[PDB]
């Protein structure tokens, strides 16, 4: 069995979390990284289970906040101090640390721990409970106004607490504390905590060379290939920091002590030559590096080239808060991987909350936090040009802000339903000489899709959606891409003019008077697969390659070339002696022609 | 007016925070550069990374003096508001601050006025980066006759020769193939007086630059 998992101790500037942390643990200075420890409790009861928590002590100061959503895991327990001195304000301004612990592990304990109980107001356990328990956060399940500096009563429930509300996790009734684990594991956590007195205090990086030399000289069995998944699980727990990523060069480096690696890399936010430039990558790694905070915070002034409301197209992106980390991880994703065309270099103009690159008078895009009236969300507008070239940049915007939301901050799509995000789309009915624009949630223009207009109460006017959303109707691609659906003979499912081969759900059909193969996307899957799939097809246009003629809405579909005499693994099978000589050479040379234009366009085909 | 004492306070009312006469009063509003406040405008330069680097493809000049005048820089921004095309139709984005306008029509049409500061010199400076192409020729003689038209308008003091004249007009060019850096910079009335040819030469005459794509208001291109 396991006992090891993560308590994390979460709190605003200046409240109590190292001397409340030096109290809890009985070890009788302004926090700087995360500083990282671990106390093992001995239970005394029957179930005598020995357990380790290893603590993260948050820093409160803004400027390590870009860091911190990296070390925010699932299987960890989250306090959160907030000084109860200056009452009935410091829970309202705590509230996005909890919006943040839902974003990252939305279904992880919260224990509220409110310190400065000497001085003075603890009437704050009315907004506590009417407020902060269940309106879009993070499922808190015990308060506490303690003391610190003094063990007393207060310390001591609120310590038993922690420790009863731990060993009770069961995520999906799983019980984390007390889990099952090989053997080899556990044996190779303890060689590097022996490990940890035995390394140079300047610099305790280990050598994979060292960690290989290390579990050969003890009769660990584990087995090279078995290393990688050993060596993320001590990751997950906490013990160790390594990136097995390829695109940096650290795998051959295992970060032992990891408290030594934070406090390092929040040195630079205040203010070995071989690993200069590693030390570089991970601070991009980091989002450090251009430091992305302290960027001035304020928005200068921008005239845009257009106004008139029926030349630029908006969309905003509701939230309660930012997340902590996460224009920087947005600023460094968009940064000139968006390209109008498919080369140059645009002007750019940063600040802490926008990006702003500009090619031309019409082919500009700013991303940027716009506040409202009468509003105490936050909002991400985005304004882009009505052009074509404009239509493709805001297609690639929104799939990398969609991308960013599902791989790092999941809890603001999880519907339970206000979502937490409503992504909005401002049209104006209005025919853009008046304003106003009228502001549409996208889910309900995604079930407007049936035509291919938006009309109001009076039907005599109207808009096209490509001139609002052209991410959703095929028109963020370059190059027009419209079915025609009058050329259309499709059959939808007959069990008949199927491909033959039911490599996907592939039909065939007639279009354009010519006979072409059809492949029904519609599914209960949405359509970004759809969008990637149409881009990376819409812009290759080799002979080798197979062409798109066309693809549709509605249904979801996409017109490919027929191929008459089909896959070349029923030929070979069943055709054999139709290969020739010379048929065999032509075939071998067309797939490496294809594969010399991808590897040109730098693309892997990988499976062949 | 009569009184002074009445308009020039009422005036500077709002620098702190008659329906008949709203729009005389916001004509001579900016008629005092008061409108967009050009004060008050954050005084931090955003990041600005230019779409041209190489010493080869852009155009510096420098304009050297003690200290900016009194409202130097908000008289300038308002003589430059749009004032300057690259063509003779299109309007421009912009990026104001205190101290800078930055109009940018294209990735190889756009011009950047702006104080820069150097080192060991304590000294104000107000570099103007130009791309090196047709139309950044056309921005750059422009901007150089507005700005020095302003001077001589408002503070002819800065030009009266005794002398260092207080104002030293440099221009920025390398001899180092574009590639290498650290621009040479040569004083304008020097170069004025190189006309005789139409070429920079070092003391190895094997390297040479056109002064078109040095100074392309004197030359004129
Ligand atoms: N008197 C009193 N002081 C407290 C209490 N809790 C915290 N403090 C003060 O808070 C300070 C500790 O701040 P700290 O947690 O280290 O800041 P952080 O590192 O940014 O989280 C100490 O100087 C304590 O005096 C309390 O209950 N009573």
């Amino acid at each position: 069995p396991y006992n090891r998992m993560k308590l994390m101790i979460v709190g605003n500037t200046g409240s109590g979390k190292t001397t409340l942390l030096q109290q809890l643990m009985k070890t009788k200075s302004a926090t700087v990284g995360i500083d990282v420890k671990d106390w093992p409790i001995q239970i005394r009861d029957k179930r005598k289970r020995d357990l380790v928590l290893n603590v993260w002590d948050f820093a409160g100061r803004e400027e390590f906040y870009s860091t911190h959503p990296h070390f925010m895991t699932q299987r960890a327990l989250y306090l959160a101090v907030y000084d109860l001195s200056k009452g009935q304000a410091e829970v309202d301004a705590m509230k996005p640390w909890l919006f943040n612990i839902k974003a990252r592990a939305s279904s992880s304990p919260v224990i509220l721990v409110g310190t400065h109980l000497d001085v003075s107001k603890a009437c704050m356990s009315k907004i506590t409970k009417e407020l902060l328990n269940k309106r879009g956060f993070p499922a808190i399940r015990d308060y506490h106004f303690v003391n610190a500096t003094e063990e007393s009563d207060a310390l001591a429930k609120l310590r038993k607490t922690i420790i009863n509300e731990s060993l009770n996790f069961k995520i999906r009734d799983q019980l984390v504390v007390g889990q099952l684990i090989p053997d080899c594991y556990v044996e190779l956590e303890k060689i590097i905590l022996s490990e940890r007195k035995n390394v140079p205090i300047e610099f305790p990086v280990i050598d994979r060379k060292r960690l290989l030399q290390l579990v050969r000289e003890n009769q660990l069995q584990l087995d090279e290939n078995e290393l990688p998944h050993a060596v993320h699980f001590l990751n997950e727990s906490g013990v160790l920091l390594h990136f097995q990523d390829p695109a940096l060069q650290l795998s051959d480096l295992y970060f032992v002590e990891p408290k030594w690696l934070c406090k390092i890399m929040a040195q630079i936010l205040t203010v070995p030559k071989n690993y200069m430039t590693q030390y570089f990558k991970l601070l991009e790694k980091f989002q450090i590096a251009l430091v992305p905070s302290s960027l001035s915070d304020h928005r200068p002034v921008i005239e845009l080239p257009h106004c008139e409301n029926s030349e630029i197209i908006i969309r905003l992106y509701e939230m309660p808060y930012f997340p902590m980390g996460f224009w920087s991880r947005l600023i460094n994703r968009l940064l000139e991987i968006s390209p109008y065309m498919l080369a140059l270099r645009p002007n750019r103009m940063y600040w802490r909350q926008g990006i702003y690159l500009n090619w031309s008078p019409e082919a500009y895009c700013l991303v940027g936090s716009e506040v409202l009236d009468n509003h105490p969300e936050s909002f991400l507008k985005i304004t882009v040009p009505s052009c074509r070239k404009g239509c493709i940049l805001l297609g690639q915007v929104v799939d990398h802000i969609d991308s960013l939301m599902e791989e790092w901050f999941p809890g603001l799509l999880e519907i339970d339903g206000e979502t937490l995000l409503k992504k909005w789309a401002l049209y104006s009915f209005n025919d853009g000489e008046e304003h106003q624009k009228i502001l549409l949630d996208d889910l309900m223009k995604k079930a407007e899709e049936g035509d291919l207009l938006v009309n109001p109460d009076q039907p005599r006017l109207t808009i096209p959606i490509s001139q609002i959303a052209p991410d959703l109707i095929l028109a963020d691609l370059p190059r027009n891409i419209m079915l025609n659906n009058d050329e259309l003979e499709f059959e939808q499912a007959p069990e008949f003019l199927l491909g033959d081969g039911s490599f996907g759900s592939v039909y065939r059909a007639a279009y354009e008077g010519e006979e072409v193969a059809v492949k029904i996307f519609n599914k209960h899957t949405s359509l970004r697969l759809l969008r990637q799939e149409l881009v990376v097809l819409c812009h290759l246009h080799h002979p080798s390659l197979i062409s798109l003629l066309a693809a549709g809405i509605r249904p979801r579909m996409l017109v490919m070339e027929l191929a008459s005499k089909g896959s070349l693994d029923r030929l070979l099978q069943q055709d054999k002696a139709s290969l020739t000589r010379t048929l065999q050479h032509r075939i071998a040379l067309h797939v490496a022609d294809g594969l010399r234009y991808l590897h040109s366009a730098m693309i892997i085909y990988r499976d062949l």
